[PDB]
């Protein structure tokens, strides 16, 4: 999973 890659609902968990 690409967390810091356009941090959305799953990647950044809203962060």
């Amino acid at each position: 999973a690409f967390r810091p890659t356009a941090p959305g609902h799953s990647p950044g968990v809203g962060h």
